[PDB]
């Protein structure tokens, strides 16, 4: 069920990152990990792989990892590289990492990032504790825009 979000962006599952016929099929060299529990795969670089280690509840904080995982996600962008952005299922965690990506990318509201991810995976379905960090992470984007001149 692997999900092309962008070109070089995909969201997946744990089944997904560790089918290594699938990866190599379509090229994906970098991971981010958003989980404790799944392992690297054994076919993907260190430096290439980067864990957001989070449990999916409602009281786990994915806030300060938002910005440290964009800049994974353009790290692979500028080597001309994809990634695939998963956790356990790719329905939460790893859903919610694309969705402030795309957030903060395209300048776009939490509403239509929501909706980009969601139309192209449509069984994503973040849990609202991470929704609600999407609303604050958008909040505080808009703060640091105002301090450049952009109010």
């Amino acid at each position: 069920g692997l999900t092309r979000i962008l070109p070089h962006l995909y969201l997946g599952s744990q089944k997904d990152v560790l089918n290594k016929d699938l990866m190599t099929q379509n090229g994906i060299s970098y991971v981010l990990n958003a989980s404790n529990s799944c392992p690297k795969p054994d076919f993907i670089c260190e430096s290439r792989f980067m864990r957001v280690p989070i449990n999916d509840n409602y009281c786990e904080k994915l806030l300060p990892w938002l910005d440290k995982s964009i800049e994974f996600i353009d790290k692979a962008k500028l080597s001309s590289c994809q990634v695939i952005v998963h956790s356990l299922a790719g329905i939460s965690r790893s859903a919610t990492i694309a969705i402030a990506y795309i957030m903060k990318t395209m300048g776009m509201s939490s509403d239509d990032a929501y909706r980009f991810v969601k139309d192209r995976r449509p069984s994503i379905s973040p849990n609202f504790n991470f929704l609600g960090q999407l609303l604050e992470y958008e909040r505080s984007l808009k703060l640091l825009a105002a301090l450049q001149g952009d109010p």
